[PDB]
């Protein structure tokens, strides 16, 4: 480790790395250092929960390559290997570089020594920091107070190895369960279900939502994500609050808080994520309450020389106001804001960042903006039609804050993307959607 | 004036004087301009209640002048207008100096261009820019929905001409009401209650809590600092909700929700303090939720070249917690830290700020830290009455959070602000709040 860098990102991941490209490109000669506690290269999470189980290839476990939107192979990894210098070459090698400090914790952040302190000892002094820390799984309340051999059952789902061990457990056990109906619950609910759809194993997934995905899409439309995933081979148990998980002759036993019961080999969870904030209490930095995670303007700025990106930062939109954003481009998005604004701009959040799903091949969407269950909505569809506040295979999902709209689900249509990111930017007032709901050409 | 300014301080009061000092101090050769809506150069409030009352002296209102804790007659403004050099002169002077734009108010902050539009059309270009802007008084219900004749009865007291205008009405009017029982409205009472005595005139206190200053007191000191002024001469009227204010044969008439009716005609609005924070709207900054102001963090700052201090900053201490303190003290200690990091350094609100009041002669008290009657309360008098949330003339409270001291409150002693200074700096946990107490001569 070297005793002084000008740049240092803590955490490896993809905020991380988009930082460190836009330092690179901005100001040439850069020496950029990455301190990650992974012991791993960055690479991108969105294949481990999609591409690299639709994969024809038996040994990928191994491999992590996967065919893209065109179809060429590429692997997860963001960069090769030959492509990061080593630490202790990075002071001394021509007009800089990128290095990887793997399978190191970053423990103290004394902001005004403009210092932090490694988990071997090590003291690292910097010019400009970035924290790129990103999120953890949340457990189970009954997972927890059940016993260790419980716990040994159980899985969360966030890195390489949880993917390798899943995989495997999948191929030699006879019935997994799913807890949680979000994003990832739902994608290794799908995913789950194909693999056994060959040899003919049960899934179940159970969480207390009325629907597939429950905080993010309208009730109809929850209702119809949920009958979608159950004829992917998948069984659903909408309405379930889990009150206690124990063990009965080598088999854990689910017990809810009503009179159902399930008894499954091994339990995946998917209830959420936590930012990661213990460098917070050292740092004096200061942590939001509504949201959570650390607090930062719309620079993405702490302090003086701290910046943070990513999962873990609680920003501030001008056009939309204070959020905490936990997707793939937002932290590409992200990361590349805060490098630019490392080197010397001041540039606010302005491009908006987006997000995409799959749940099979029938739902596919991506989304902009403020997308959540409890504001006001209008969904146009083809061959439907519905406001909140059938044959829903095709449509636009406006969300309106004061007849405003703040974000936008595009339902089963593809190539208009753009035409949603200008209807944000402009924000007019829109007490009438079906005008601007011809943009899209739904029909 | 200027087409382009190094440092732009917006709204001239403490806070922006503070800091154009600390600037200067840091940057010897430095060029300020400070654009104040204002027609007078920058002056202390703090004498506006209680030292320009209490003068001997027959035109103090011209004057401005008072006596102070050293005995030495000093000004109201802040330097004298020699002091200062002209907007014009500002760019082309060895040294630069210090430009005050008087009468001028900033309406449109552009932070892209780092460009500032004021009222008359002007555009100024800064490369560092303060929002040094202080709050407006709080207007009442009763007040607002009454007619235009009751309304040109009514004072909120903030300025030097609303001190003129109400020591020509105590001089004139026969009986005075106060709306408000917190800081502002007890010292006002204290002093128009001690002029009526001079003179023999009448003065009325009311206000919706059980005391005086019953939001930072607890109760029993609330209760005793109510009765200590009563003794000043003010009929004292608690809890008193005001639901419409009328005239009736040339007199303002008060009618509350109890029932009580009182007649006067004049009334002193004191109610509290509202930000002002109409330049965020157009410049993209944020406004916070549960305190008010503009939000900035330990150093101070809003955006890039942007900085906020005095009463309109609701900052992060990183002792505390984030908090939005009003007073004077605060607003030179704030503006000082925002000077200075405005010429390159990166310190955060460490130092704290105290403030004092003096209710008649009897009652006088210094306060540090989280101050207010939520937190659970201890306190050390003659009787150690601990409160749970006799004579009092002298004594220490205790503010807690949870078993560590946040605030205390000085009772009639004084050059003990050290002690409790480092009380506070080093905040851990005590077993019980007295043997802490015994520092403090009691
Ligand atoms: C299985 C899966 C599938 C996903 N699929 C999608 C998808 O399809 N679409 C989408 O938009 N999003 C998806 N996401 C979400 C997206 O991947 C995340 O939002 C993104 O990875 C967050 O990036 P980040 O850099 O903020 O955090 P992370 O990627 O979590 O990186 C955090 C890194 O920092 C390290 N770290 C933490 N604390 C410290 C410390 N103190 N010292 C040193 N290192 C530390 C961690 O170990 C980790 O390496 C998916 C996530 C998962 C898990
Ligand atoms: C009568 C009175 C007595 C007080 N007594 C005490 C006391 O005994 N002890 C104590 O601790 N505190 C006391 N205070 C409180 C203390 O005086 C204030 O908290 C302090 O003055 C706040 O300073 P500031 O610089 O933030 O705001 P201010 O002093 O209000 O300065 C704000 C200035 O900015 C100008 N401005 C506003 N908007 C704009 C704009 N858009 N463009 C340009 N200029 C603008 C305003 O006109 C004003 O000149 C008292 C206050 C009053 C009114
Ligand atoms: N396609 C994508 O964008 C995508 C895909 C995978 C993961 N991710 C990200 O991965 C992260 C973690 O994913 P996640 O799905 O765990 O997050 P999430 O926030 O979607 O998970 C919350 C889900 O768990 C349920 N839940 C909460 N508490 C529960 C409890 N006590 N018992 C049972 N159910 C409970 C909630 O009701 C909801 O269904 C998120 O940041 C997410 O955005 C995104
Ligand atoms: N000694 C000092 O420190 C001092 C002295 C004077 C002024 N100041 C400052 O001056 C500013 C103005 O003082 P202030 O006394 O107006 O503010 P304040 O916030 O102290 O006033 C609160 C008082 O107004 C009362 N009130 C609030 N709403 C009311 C309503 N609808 N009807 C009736 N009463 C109502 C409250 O009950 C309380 O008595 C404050 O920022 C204060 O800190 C400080």
């Amino acid at each position: 480790a070297p005793s002084h860098v000008p740049f240092l990102l803590i955490g490896g991941g993809t905020a991380a790395f988009a930082a460190a490209r836009s330092i690179r490109a901005r100001d040439p000669g850069a020496r950029v250092l990455i301190v990650s506690e992974d012991p791993e290269l960055p690479y991108m999470r969105p294949p481990l929960s999609k591409e690299l189980w639709f994969s024809d290839d038996p040994n990928v476990t191994k491999t992590l390559r996967f065919k893209q939107w065109n179809g060429k192979e590429r692997s997860i990894y963001f960069q090769p290997p030959s492509f990061y210098v080593s630490a202790q070459d990075l002071p001394h090698i021509e007009n800089g570089g990128v290095a990887v400090l793997t399978g190191k914790k970053v423990v103290q952040l004394d902001v005004r020594d403009n210092m932090v302190k490694l988990n071997d000892g090590s003291q690292i002094t910097y010019e400009k920091c970035l924290i790129a820390t990103g999120g953890t799984p949340r457990s189970l309340s009954a997972i927890d107070r059940a016993g260790a051999e419980v716990k040994s059952r159980t899985t969360l789902f966030r890195k390489i190895g949880d993917f390798r061990s899943l995989e495997k457990i999948s191929r030699e056990v006879k019935s997994i369960t799913i807890i949680g109906g979000g994003f990832l619950g739902s994608e290794l609910a799908c995913a789950l279900g194909r693999k056994a759809r060959a040899l003919g194993t049960e899934v179940i997934q159970l969480f207390p939502e009325k629907g597939n995905m429950g905080k993010i899409l309208p009730e109809y439309l929850s209702n119809w994500t949920m009958e979608k995933v159950r004829r992917e081979g998948v069984k659903v148990m909408p309405n379930a609050i889990v009150q206690s998980v124990g063990v009965s002759s080598g088999k854990l036993l689910i017990k809810l808080k009503d009179g159902r019961k399930v008894e499954t080999d091994h339990i995946v969870a998917a209830v959420g994520l936590e930012p990661n904030v213990e460098l917070a209490k050292t740092g004096g930095l200061e942590i939001d309450s509504d949201f959570g995670g650390f607090r930062v303007n719309a620079e993405l700025q702490a302090r003086s020389n701290i910046w943070v990106a990513g999962d873990a930062a609680c920003f501030y939109d001008i056009k939309l106001g204070r959020r905490r954003v936990e997707h793939h481009d937002h932290a590409v998005v992200s990361g590349r804001l805060a490098g630019e604004n490392m080197t010397g701009a001041a540039k606010p959040y302005w491009h908006q960042s987006m997000f995409w799903s799959d749940l099979g091949p029938d739902v596919g969407y991506e989304a902009i903006g403020l997308v959540d269950s409890s504001l006001p909505t209008v969904g146009v569809f083809a061959k439907a039609t519905a406001q909140d506040n059938e044959d829903y295979g095709k449509g636009v999902i406006f969300y309106l804050r004061d007849k405003v709209v703040v974000g936008i689900v595009l339902w089963n249509i593809f190539n208009r993307m753009p035409i949603a990111r200008k209807i944000i930017k402009d924000g007019e007032q829109h007490e009438d959607l079906n005008e601007v709901a011809k943009l899209f050409n739904i029909h």
